[PDB]
């Protein structure tokens, strides 16, 4: 374990909520904002709207023009903006050398499930509209972003719509249920995710759908036909269990899954690249992956 994670793991306990404090909607959304991380200032961004909703691209140096990442931020489906994702999207932009198409789609409780599927898959339909080929976009997202990530491929196959060449889910919440062994077993490690906190959310977001329908938990989803999968996961998250049995669901069901458990690693750290050598690698990661994707 690196001096940074142990230091950063300090600094996340130390600023917490203590468990089971009830922070209302909005202010949990604006310290999510003001919290979040300036992208590097060499991004260049374009504000564009896409299927209804606000929408940036997000294009570090060095992007190759025909390629794209839509790409969907976590917050539960609560929370999150285009602001709140604007840096480590940056950062996956410089290491895949492929713009990315960042969506502020409709979030939970003003808009529930499934409106952020329609959200994912419009975008999706949209970037074909544009001319982009399937063979050259990529999906990728993280926490609730990630489970969007399925859910959206999910959706967009029974629909008929070609897969990308590759997708990404980073610390993927794949399991509105919250029942997995990993909610006990890895929460003392976890200085990230309270529940009761996740449990809300699922509550907010499903608004009295079925936690087990598959386009809010792809986890019981039918994932055959799906493309080539890069799930990253920590092993110190609460959510270990949803990224292992996503791995597993996707092998027995055809698709080609590689599944990284990176040790000592916390809920999407890669957001926390600035200050930890491993979100750093992790992103370099990622864009590795989505690269070799495309040139198979």
């Amino acid at each position: 374990a690196g001096p940074e994670i142990v230091k950063l793991k300090k600094i996340l306990r130390e600023k917490a909520v203590p468990p089971g404090t009830e922070v209302p909607l909005d202010v949990m959304r604006k310290g999510m904002e003001k919290v979040a991380f300036k992208a590097a200032d060499d991004i260049q961004v374009e504000q564009v709207t896409v299927a209804g909703c606000a929408a940036e691209w997000v294009r570090a140096p060095g992007c190759q023009a025909g390629k794209a990442i839509l790409y969907l931020h976590g917050g539960g489906y609560v929370m999150g903006s285009i602001n709140t994702h604007r840096s480590m999207v940056g950062e996956i932009s410089r290491a895949s050398q492929a713009a990315a198409l960042l969506l502020d789609y409709r979030l939970a409780p003003e808009h529930p499930f499934p409106a952020a599927v329609e959200d994912g898959v419009a975008a999706y339909r949209w970037l074909l509209d544009q001319g982009f080929k399937p063979q050259h976009l990529s999906i990728s997202g993280d926490s609730a972003g990630g489970g969007l990530v399925l859910a959206v491929l999910v959706s967009a196959r029974d629909q008929g719509l070609p897969m990308p060449a590759s997708a990404i889910p980073i610390s993927p919440w794949a399991d509105m249920t919250c029942t997995n062994d990993s909610f006990k077993t890895r929460a003392e490690a976890d200085p990230m995710v309270a529940p009761g906190g996740i449990n809300k959310m699922a509550a907010r977001y499903l608004n009295g759908a079925d936690a087990k329908h598959p386009y809010a938990s792809p986890n019981f989803a039918n994932l055959k036909g799906l493309p080539p999968l890069l799930i990253h996961v920590g092993r110190d998250e609460v959510l270990l269990d949803d990224s292992i049995k996503l791995d597993a669901k996707a092998k027995a069901d055809g698709v080609k899954s590689t599944l990284e458990i990176w040790d000592d690693m916390i809920h999407v750290w890669h957001a926390f690249h600035p200050m930890l050598p491993e979100g750093k690698q992790a992103i370099v990661r990622v864009g590795e992956f989505m690269r070799e994707q495309w040139a198979a």
